[PDB]
């Protein structure tokens, strides 16, 4: 129950995909971290 993709969890306005069981943030071309911010 309940996913990890709601609201956009990533912090840089990332597109967000499909995963087993995680979430799928897709940054920028060159950008780092885990949540599409540092
Ligand atoms: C999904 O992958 C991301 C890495 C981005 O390339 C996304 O494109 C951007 O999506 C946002 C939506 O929040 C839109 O506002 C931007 O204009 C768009 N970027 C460009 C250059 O179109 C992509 O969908």
């Amino acid at each position: 129950d309940v996913n990890e993709c709601i609201s956009n969890p990533c912090q840089n306005d990332a597109t967000c995909l499909d995963q087993i069981g995680e979430f799928q943030c897709i940054c920028m071309p060159g950008y780092e971290g885990v949540y599409c911010e540092i």
